[PDB]
């Protein structure tokens, strides 16, 4: 290990040298100070994205004038909200379609990338699949097997959302997929304290399945049925996000947990709890917007299938956060706030220093005519960076 | 965006920091001062020849475990201080040792999804098909057919081609991610002649041809199943392939290594010695199998991992030799930089940072229980630094 400690010496006794015995810590904190102030201002020349028009304006824009790329982004958006839950595909037809279906989508992905099933953006597909959904954490070999079993007796991909899936339980998953190709993939639970178990209830309201080790029924993840499982027409699971289409709940089922949601509004006073019923409503009454594209040829609407994404996750950004000058136009405009900043020392000096210069880099080597950027990619750009 | 606001931060940060230094002219100095150092650690090891000595290498990094450095020294005593030694779970009590046919090169495999193993991040098949190409593979229609007579006859795949890219290449990984194809790519090792003798040898080794070579010329779409190469065991990382229990009969084995040893003895070049000699040893020397064996097979993969540690110590040991002393004998080579001759002041601050790293291992003295430090790790940690 003397090369290990080596290394690290190298690398500790290089900056003492180079920086004349400055203070890291210090100077890590002046690029903070600046890091802030710079985002702070983004926030300032950023121009907010609402109006139906305005959304087509920037959804033309990130599509290059594609117009029926913008026009088509701006009716889906139109039809869902402007954080409704829009997903791409493969149209067999010549035109653009857009079509409402039973679905949702909740902000947690993949537990291991080794689920990944297709390269292409590093996502796990499936279709008709079953889903598991455990109110306790899964950590060992004898609670996940059963229910592998019998997903692979029937040939079905399983979805699994638990709290957690880690330990052997997860070494099981892993090796599995990876040596034989069984079609599973695991995701964590969204939410905390009791709206994660709504939550979790929700989905198998949805998809008619039950939650084990609720506190409710108890149920054995060991004395796992078929019938247990919940039924997804299609997943979609990144390394964010999770997508849920055409679950295999019955529509009644899915109204009478509406209508709990519902009585639930009306006794509570705070304003946070409402937040998460109204959350959990939506995402029960409200479907997905599907937008199928469409050309000549398989491989054209390929390409354009790429296109559609890609302005559409800019146009999804810019509705977030705004849209500021691009170029890095933004960036520059942001230099003189740092004069403002009070540091302590000569090292904050040093690091507020550093973004100051490094900001007109990206402006260097390059709103009515295009030139946006959406803020939230110039300040996660900037963070990163950093 | 992100890459070049990343980029400008270290740029400017470093300039900021060192107060306006030279960066190129820094490496050269703190390369310089590695140079120097390398060439005393060179004549201050010690080799590692005797069994007495490897034995010892081995049990100190196993952690004093005796038995570990026995079944390391007696696997050298079969197969060379050189010879390929692999490590594999063991079905008894204790540790075996099996000298088996096959060979090992140092390529690769093409796409990391070809891994089926997370641990190690290894591609793993038994009684597998072989394709060996001279030229490159590019069209899904030149090995569709290969890959049939792979999938009737139930047998794993894998490719050594000069490359396999284009849309060959993405539906392999787009077969082996979504429905579980057995199936890896790896480069052929090698260049120009040299690279097509070891394919050759391959072939003779495996009882397979090699398609798109210069003598036959055959074409990929013609292959029959008596083409293909047969393999008892692949075992495939990132970096190396190994291939074991070729299906190629005694009889052609002797006489294509009855070429190589006339050729040998047909040339003055220390270095087509060397080639030819590499080729022997993959035709006609034979692999150590290290099985692993244990009361549980949470002990097994215990002991495993510390055989394969004991190992690669082992064999890094024997190329280069162990530094004597470890920590302490860097302080021997910081004289030798007093000499070093500058020629501007950022080039006098390279060799100050080499100068005060050297100084430490010894400054903090596992040490006192006993380790060991091969001049080969060391001198790639200096190398990496620079």
């Amino acid at each position: 290990t003397t090369a290990t400690v080596l290394a690290r010496a190298i690398a500790k006794e290089g900056f003492d040298t180079i920086s004349k015995g400055a203070n890291p810590v210090e100077i890590r904190r002046g690029v903070m100070m600046a890091v802030e102030t710079v985002i702070k201002e983004l926030k300032n020349l950023s121009k907010p994205v609402t109006t139906p028009e305005e959304i087509a304006q920037v959804a033309t824009i990130s599509a290059n004038g594609d117009v029926e790329i913008g026009n088509i982004i701006s009716n889906a958006m139109k039809k869902v909200g402007r954080k409704g839950v829009i997903t791409v595909k493969d149209g067999k037809t010549l035109h653009d379609e857009l079509e409402i279906i039973e679905g949702m989508k909740f902000d947690r992905g993949y537990i291991s990338p080794y689920f990944i099933n297709t390269a292409k953006g590093q996502k796990c597909e499936f279709q008709d699949a079953y889903l598991l959904l455990s109110e306790k954490k899964i950590s060992s070999v004898q609670s996940i097997v059963p229910a592998l079993e019998i997903a692979n007796q029937h040939r079905k991909p399983l979805v699994i959302v638990a709290e957690d899936v880690d330990g052997e339980a997860l070494s099981t998953l892993v090796l599995n997929r990876l040596k034989v190709g069984l079609q599973v993939v695991a995701v964590k639970a969204p939410g905390f304290g009791d709206n994660r178990k709504n939550q979790l209830r929700d989905m198998a309201v949805a998809t008619g399945g039950t939650v084990f080790g609720d506190e409710a029924v108890g149920l054995a993840l060991e004395d796992i049925q078929a019938h247990d499982f919940g039924k997804i027409g299609e997943v979609q699971i990144t390394k964010d996000d999770t997508l849920l289409l055409k679950g295999g709940g019955s529509p009644a089922e899915v109204e009478k947990r509406a209508a709990e949601i519902v009585e639930q509004l009306e006794n509570t006073t705070s304003d946070y709890e409402k937040e998460k019923l109204n959350e959990r409503l939506a995402k029960l009454s409200d479907g997905v917007a599907v937008l199928k594209v469409g050309g000549t040829s398989d491989v054209e609407v390929n390409e354009k299938k790429d296109r559609v994404t890609d302005a559409l996750n800019a146009t999804r950004a810019a509705v977030e956060e705004g849209i500021v000058p691009g170029g890095g136009c933004a960036l520059l405009r942001c230099i003189p706030s740092l004069d403002a900043i009070q540091t302590a020392n000569a090292d904050q000096k040093i690091g507020v220093e550093i973004i100051r210069r490094a900001l007109r880099i990206p402006a260097m080597t390059i709103v009515e005519k295009g030139i946006i950027d959406p803020t939230k990619v110039v300040r996660t750009a900037l963070l990163d960076a950093a």
